């Protein structure tokens, strides 16, 4: 039972001994005069926030013009040379490329845009392998299509790096240049592909109906599991859907109640209610189609207010249901596509007539296989409207950003449709001139729009961003390739096969704004307003996620946005923090100065300057390191040495001031009793370790804006103390120690300015020794932001330096949440790969809870009773810095291992959707549309 004041004061002891060990073994306060005294080569400049995010509009405004004016050109030349065709029947005369495998075999240069071989000399060509033999309808549009030659090549010479331009066709062919081989089964029809299926109809109030009578079941019944799914996957997301059976009576077989968003996780839901049908009852098609039509009513909800198709999958029945359409569809604004499954041999009869009178399209489905062909041709039904305002229906139609089929990486496509144009200003006949010939696509990848917006002026916690009108993101740098969504993966392996590849799911990698920060009332508002807003900025405390989901810091945001001038598909957000409007611009002047700065980067003076490690970055000829930082520094020494324009003279002048942190108060010191090894990082990416011979594990990412401690010792103005990982893979550890950090705060004329974090990597040793005889001068813990161990006495602790402490003792943990210091948050990271359970590796969502401080008072005394057992606790914070100290007494005394406190990523579902969609997310879609032409002339279906 010890007493407050000498806790107290033994506490401000062991405050005073970290602090006076930071500020005497890093240069905190010497590099400040490093920089105070060169008040020359400098001059500071503002960001101005603003300016930035109109300048970098422009060029995100003209990269979406450059590129968009291609595919007119393209639009112009396919439908000018299709007019001259005259239909050749027989070929004994074609030349194409085949790529999967007369024809040709070129030669290919390895080129870095694409990563890949190209030929830049022929289109290749992607027949899918259902299709194929010669068959006159593919082998004639090779044809015509072969002239796309010419204009494909006219736009690499017009402007270079263009990624994959690429001619779609409603025959399912893919010319695309440049040529290059295509990546056991390939499935790949070109005509269900999200960027086809965007650019080639309007958005799509559907509402598919399902025959779940007694007389489905079977066969027929499988391949309406079978086919919904194969439905679903062709909608994009603007389009609207919700499932619903009829049988005896009706119902929505989905928990939804009305019309969902079809996300990627709303699908999902349909998914796992389609495949849980049951088949059972009498069909009656009157309370089932007076169901159909109030769904495509209450306008309540946020439909899209479009095309309504009604979707129907029934196998027979002798009900031409008369009384209903004369009643809902007098207007005829319901198109009505009626699907028959399956080998029964039942009634067709009144199923081709509801379709025939609703400007509908009768389908059959034989069997597996046809599912595929038929549920993508309902799509040229829906581009009749469209084809009757030729004028004006060539907008360019941008798709939001998914993983490219030929390992590129993330890509934004445009999009135009080609129309078939044979008798026009002539007028003639016109028979089938109704239909679309495919659409035109131009990639734009991510990185080439990352190319425009400079990450490098602002501090490493500053960022640009960027929303599409469905609140999804284009420029989050949280985004990362592979697939997001669904949620708990299970496969059984009990039913698998030695066989095939488990398909590549053509999903879109859609993140929402709300999913890639932390959701707050405010960042909202924010959204709702940058959604369509047209200019606003707002600075407000919120929270800030770490990067590695340890931590919680709370600084800091103005943040600027403006809509795209041009385009409406985007808005983009500058983010600065209040420390970085002022930055550093390098000046140097005198070309012997710089000619010495060189000399210290070279890796010969490591046992002089130490370890010193140059983050990748962009100059004119150079690589990425695979971990050959020394690789990359001595060709970085070879672009000097030729050169004997801002990253390479910020980096000399980088290298010149934490050079004389080294020489001038390292060198003094010469491995100092106690620390582990003295490291320095900037930016600018010069980090050095000091005694170089530990330093080699030194385990973190060089790049400096990648990097996790960097930008967390910037928002808080005092020491920070990161906890390692436990086991980790390796050696951090005893071996490493534990770390202190602080940024750098400079006073030029009147600004605030934070470029550089020095920081020590503690020995664990040495300060076990202070800590014990300290208290010979009973359960203590160090601990930290957020529940690590730093140390702590009783030894049975110091083998587990890290791990999180709800994981030692959680009775105390689960009690000193509950009477504040510290607090929580819970969020969801919808990208983390993690394994599959039961019934190698792939996506799943994972839940993060991250602990912080919440209020002030340093001094958290209570007691913690269980049962039978009570202890005391004594939560003292140590001041100007990241740490509590806990004196809790005697484990010893009966236990009472209840649970755990458990951070790290559990794998978990998403949050519930049948109760997100109530209440959905504020949204605008598009406001083209095209629907009933007086003409169309519907005579076809059949
Ligand atoms: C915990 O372990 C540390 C070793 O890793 C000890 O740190 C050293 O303590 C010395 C005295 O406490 C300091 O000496 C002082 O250094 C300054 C500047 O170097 C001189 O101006 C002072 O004259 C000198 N003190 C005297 C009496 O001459 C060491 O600088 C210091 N090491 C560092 C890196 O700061 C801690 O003392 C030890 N904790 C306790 C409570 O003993
Ligand atoms: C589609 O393929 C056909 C052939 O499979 C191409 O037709 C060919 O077109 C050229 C020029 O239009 C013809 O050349 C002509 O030759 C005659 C003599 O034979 C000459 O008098 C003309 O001055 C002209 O040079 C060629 O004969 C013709 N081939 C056939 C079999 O008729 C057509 O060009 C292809 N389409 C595209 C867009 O490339
Ligand atoms: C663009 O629309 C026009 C309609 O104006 C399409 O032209 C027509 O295409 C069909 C293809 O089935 C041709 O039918 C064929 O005619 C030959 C006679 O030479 C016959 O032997 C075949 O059995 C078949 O019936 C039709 O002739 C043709 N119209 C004209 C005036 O030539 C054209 O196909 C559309 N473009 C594309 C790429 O689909
Ligand atoms: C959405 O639809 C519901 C129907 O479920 C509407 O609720 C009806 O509103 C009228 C108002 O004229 C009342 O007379 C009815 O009694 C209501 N129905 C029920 C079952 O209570 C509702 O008004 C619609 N609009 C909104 C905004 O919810
Ligand atoms: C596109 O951006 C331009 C400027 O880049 C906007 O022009 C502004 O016009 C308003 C009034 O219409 C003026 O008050 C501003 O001073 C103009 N801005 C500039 C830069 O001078 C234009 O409004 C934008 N387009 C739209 C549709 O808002
Ligand atoms: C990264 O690249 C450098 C090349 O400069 C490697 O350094 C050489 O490594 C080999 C094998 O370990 C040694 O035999 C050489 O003596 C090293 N130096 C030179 C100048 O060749 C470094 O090992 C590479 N790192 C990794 C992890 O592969
Ligand atoms: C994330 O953590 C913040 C911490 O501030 C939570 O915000 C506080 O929530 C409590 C209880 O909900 C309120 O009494 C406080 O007034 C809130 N403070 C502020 C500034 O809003 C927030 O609720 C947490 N969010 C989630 C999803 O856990
Ligand atoms: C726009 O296109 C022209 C045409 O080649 C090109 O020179 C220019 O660089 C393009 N703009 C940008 C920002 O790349
Ligand atoms: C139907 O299947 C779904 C998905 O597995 C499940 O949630 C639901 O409980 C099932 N219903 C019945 C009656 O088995
Ligand atoms: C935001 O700025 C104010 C004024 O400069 C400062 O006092 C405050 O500490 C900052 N907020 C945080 C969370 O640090
Ligand atoms: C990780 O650390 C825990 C300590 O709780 C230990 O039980 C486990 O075996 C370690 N795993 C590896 C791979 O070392
Ligand atoms: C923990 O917090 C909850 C929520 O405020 C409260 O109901 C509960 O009483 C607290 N626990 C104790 C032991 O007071
Ligand atoms: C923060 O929580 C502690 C818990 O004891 C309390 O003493 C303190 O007053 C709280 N601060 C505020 C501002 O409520
Ligand atoms: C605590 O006391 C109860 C009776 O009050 C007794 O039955 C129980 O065994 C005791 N448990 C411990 C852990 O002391
Ligand atoms: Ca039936």
């Amino acid at each position: 039972f010890p007493s407050a004041v000498t806790i107290k004061s033994w506490v401000d002891k062991m405050q005073e001994d970290l602090v006076t060990l930071a500020k005497t073994a890093s240069g905190v306060h010497q590099l400040v005069d490093i920089y105070e005294k060169y008040q020359d080569l400098y001059t500071v400049e503002p960001n101005n926030a603003r300016q930035l995010v109109e300048i970098a509009a422009r060029d995100i405004e003209k990269l979406l013009s450059n590129r968009s004016k291609a595919l007119v050109r393209l639009a112009l030349e396919a439908e000018k040379v299709q007019a001259a065709h005259q239909w050749r029947e027989d070929f004994a005369s074609v030349v194409y490329y085949n790529a999967k495998d007369q024809r040709i075999k070129p030669v290919f240069i390895d080129d870095a845009n694409f990563r890949r071989q190209v030929s830049y000399q022929h289109a290749a060509v992607h027949i899918p392998t259902d299709i194929y033999e010669g068959s006159t309808i593919v082998l004639n549009e090779l044809n015509w299509t072969s002239a796309l030659d010419d204009v494909f090549k006219k736009n690499r010479e017009e402007d270079p790096s263009l990624l994959w331009q690429v001619f779609g066709s409603a025959t399912g062919l893919a010319r695309y240049y440049p040529a290059s081989p295509w990546v056991k089964i390939d499935l790949y029809d070109v005509r269900r592909r999200p960027w086809y299926i965007q650019g080639a109809a309007s958005p799509k109030d559907m509402l598919i109906l399902v025959d779940v009578s007694g007389s489905v079941s079977g066969l027929t019944l499988k391949l309406i599991r079978t086919s919904v799914s194969e439905m679903l996957e062709t909608l994009s997301d603007d389009d609207f859907v919700n499932v619903a059976s009829f049988n005896s009576n009706a119902q929505d077989v989905s928990c939804f109640q009305h019309l969902v968003q079809a996300n990627v996780r709303n699908k999902k839901v349909l998914k796992d209610a389609v495949n849980n049908i049951t088949a059972k009852g009498i069909t009656d098609y009157k309370k089932g189609f007076s169901f159909a039509f109030e769904q495509l009513l209450n306008y309540n909800v946020s439909r899209a207010n479009c095309n309504k198709i009604i979707m129907l999958f029934t196998d027979g029945g002798e009900e031409r249901a008369q009384e209903i359409f004369a009643k809902y569809n007098k207007d005829k604004k319901v198109r009505v596509f009626t699907f028959s499954v399956g080998q029964h041999n039942y009634d067709r009869g009144p199923i081709q007539w509801m379709a025939c009178e609703n400007k509908g399209y009768y389908y059959e489905i034989p069997s597996i296989g046809a599912i595929r062909i038929n549920t993508q041709e309902y799509l040229d039904v829906l581009g009749r409207p469209m084809v009757l305002a030729g004028d004006k229906a060539k907008q360019v139609q941008w798709t939001n950003v998914y993983l490219d089929a030929l390992e590129l990486g993330l890509v934004i496509t445009g999009t135009l449709p080609v129309f078939n144009i044979t008798g026009q200003f002539e007028n003639k006949t016109n028979l089938k001139n109704q239909l679309i010939l495919g659409v035109m696509g131009v990639d734009v990848s991510l990185e080439d729009i990352k190319r425009l917006t400079p990450r490098f002026t602002l501090c490493p916690n500053g960022y640009y961003f960027a929303i599409d009108p469905n609140g999804y993101v284009l420029l989050h740098p949280n985004l990362q390739p592979k697939p997001i969504g669904v949620g708990i993966p299970t496969i059984n392996l009990r039913k698998r096969r030695p066989n095939v590849q488990n398909p590549k799911s053509q999903e879109p990698v859609t993140l929402d704004f709300l999913d890639a920060e932390l959701e707050n009332d405010i960042k909202v508002e924010i959204r709702n307003k940058m959604i369509d807003g047209e200019s606003g900025e707002k600075t407000f405390r919120t929270l800030v996620k770490s990067q590695d989901e340890r931590y919680i810091d709370k600084g800091n945001r103005t943040y600027t946005w403006t809509p795209v001038n041009g385009t409406d598909y985007s808005s983009l957000a500058l983010v600065l923090p209040t420390y970085s409007f002022y930055y550093i611009k390098a000046k140097i002047e005198e070309t012997i100065t710089q000619a010495r700065y060189s000399e210290t980067l070279k890796p010969d003076n490591f046992e002089e300057s130490g370890y010193t490690f140059l983050a990748p970055r962009d100059y004119c000829s150079d690589l990425k390191p695979s971990d050959n930082n020394t690789e990359f520094l001595l060709n970085f020494n070879e672009f000097i040495d030729r050169k004997t324009t801002d990253l390479i003279n910020r980096v000399l002048l980088d290298a010149g001031f934490t050079n004389e942190l080294v020489q001038n108060y390292w060198s003094k010191q010469k491995n100092i009793k106690g620390v582990k090894a003295r490291f320095v990082v900037t930016d600018g990416g010069i980090t050095r370790v000091y005694p170089k011979e530990a330093g080699e594990n030194w385990q973190e990412n060089p790049e400096t804006y990648e990097d996790s401690f960097y930008k967390r010792s910037l928002d808080n103005d005092n020491y920070v103390f990161t906890a390692p990982y436990f086991n980790k893979s390796g050696p951090g550890a005893y071996e490493s120690g534990i770390m202190v950090s602080k940024a750098v705060e400079i006073y030029i004329q009147g600004k605030l300015l934070k470029p550089a974090v020095v920081g020590i990597k503690i020995d664990v040793n040495s300060w076990i020794e202070n800590f014990t005889k300290t208290s010979i001068r009973m359960d203590c813990v160090i601990l930290d932001d957020g529940g690590f161990l730093l140390m702590a006495n009783h030894d049975d602790y110091t083998n587990q330096i890290g791990r999180f402490f709800g994981e030692i003792d959680p009775s105390l943990m689960r009690h000193l949440v509950n009477i504040s210091v510290y607090a929580f948050n819970k969020s969801y990271d919808y990208q983390s790969v993690c394994e599959p359970g039961a019934a190698s590796k792939q996506s799943c969502i994972t839940e993060q809870t991250q602990y912080f401080f919440d209020n002030d008072s340093k001094s958290f005394s209570g007691v913690l009773d269980c049962g039978n057992c009570s202890r005391i606790f004594h939560v003292e914070k140590l001041m100007n810095t990241n740490l509590i100290f806990i004196m809790v007494e005697s484990k010893g005394t009966c236990p009472c291992d209840t649970r755990l406190l458990i951070q790290a990523e559990q794998t978990s579902d998403g949050p519930d959707p049948c109760d997100m969609v109530k209440q959905p997310r504020y949204r605008k879609g598009p406001d083209v549309c095209f629907d009933n032409n007086v003409l169309e002339d519907y005579t076809d279906c059949x």
